[PDB]
Parts: structure tokens; sequence; C-alpha cells
């Protein structure tokens, strides 16, 4: 696995986070839903624990959106980037922003936002992108045959811990 350069990570264990908005893709519920799963898969694995704000400044800040969207990087329209996030930091740092022009859908049959989600939160704890090409950390994303086959890889969990550590 590869961290970012500096290793930076946040000096908390208990993040807060904030949906801003959501897609018209899927209900509110099936994108709350996702991204409760998304940051589970990382709660499981340290002693890091989450808690939902609907009002101000989370520490990840999560929206959907296209084109220009308020940052230094804009998204592609359909395919290619799907999202991206910031690693462990104040401000934009941590946040994770996905690209509302892709499908959007809880199965594999377009973009499966709770695997992005997954991913870009890695980000936002402070993991980069892993060569191992089963790990959630790799660079590129991939249609799961299985979603009920998915579970981080002895490598993604390597990483985190070396970060955060083990679950007390
Ligand atoms: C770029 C940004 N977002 C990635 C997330 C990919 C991912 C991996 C594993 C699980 C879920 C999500 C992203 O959007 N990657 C794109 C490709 C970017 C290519 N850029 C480059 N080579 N310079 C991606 O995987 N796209 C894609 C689109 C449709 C189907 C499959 C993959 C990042 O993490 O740095
Ligand atoms: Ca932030
Ligand atoms: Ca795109
Ligand atoms: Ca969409
Ligand atoms: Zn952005
Ligand atoms: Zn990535």
């Amino acid at each position: 696995f590869r961290t970012f350069p500096g290793i930076p990570k946040w000096r908390k264990t208990h993040l807060t986070y904030r949906i801003v908005n959501y897609t018209p893709d899927l209900p509110k519920d099936a994108v709350d839903s996702a991204v409760e799963k998304a940051l589970k898969v990382w709660e499981e694995v340290t002693p890091l624990t989450f808690s939902r704000l609907y009002e101000g400044e989370a520490d990840i800040m999560i929206s959907f959106a296209v084109r220009e969207h308020g940052d230094f990087y804009p998204f592609d329209g359909p395919g290619n980037v799907l999202a991206h996030a910031y690693a462990p930091g104040p401000g934009i740092n941590g946040d994770a922003h996905f690209d509302d022009d892709e499908q959007w859908t809880k199965d594999t049959t377009g973009t499966n936002l709770f695997l992005v989600a997954a991913h870009e939160i890695g980000h936002s704890l402070g993991l980069f992108h892993s060569a191992n090409t089963e790990a959630l950390m790799y660079p590129l994303y991939h249609s799961l045959t299985d979603l009920t086959r998915f579970r981080l890889s002895q490598d993604d969990i390597n990483g985190i811990q070396s970060l955060y550590g083990p679950p007390p």
C-alpha cells in the first residue's frame, strides 16, 4: 500500500462527516446506506469512529457534482474520473466529491456508489494508491461480479493500521 507523501493523518480518532447533497440517481436512503457502509469498512479495522452532522462543517464533507464544482479539480463528464477526495487535513482536506455525471447504482450495473465511496474515504483517512490489484485502494475501479465477495484486502488493512493502528 502507499500513503501520501509526508504521511498526513487525522490527529483524532473520531471524525464527522456530512453528506452535503445527494445524487438524483438513487433515493436518499440508498445514498446514506452506501456511505455508512463505506465508513463502516474502515471503522471495523481501526480505532476510528464517525458521527454524522446535518449542519456546519464536518471533517469529511461529501457531495455530488459535475464539471466545475468549487475546487481546482473539475469533473470530466461521463466515464474516466468518477470521484476524488483529499488526504487528512483542515478545510477541504478529507472531503470527497462524486461526479454526478456517472450513473450511481446500488449494484454493479452502473457505477456502484458503495465501492467508490469506500475507495475515496480511504484517501480521506490518509491512504494513497496500492499496487495490489485486489486492494480497494488500487488506482482503478472495475466492475465487481460480486458485491457479496467484497472485503478489504490484507493490504488495505495493513496500510490503515500502520496509520491509526488496530482496533482497541
Ligand atoms: C481518481 C480518483 N478516483 C478514482 C477512484 C477509482 C476507484 C477504485 C477502486 C474502487 C472504487 C473507485 C477514479 O475515479 N478512477 C477512474 C480512473 C481515473 C484514471 N486516471 C488516470 N489513469 N490518470 C476510474 O476508475 N474510472 C472508471 C470509470 C468507469 C469504469 C471503471 C473505472 C482517485 O482515487 O485518485
Ligand atoms: Ca474537510
Ligand atoms: Ca466522470
Ligand atoms: Ca448521475
Ligand atoms: Zn472536487
Ligand atoms: Zn484513489
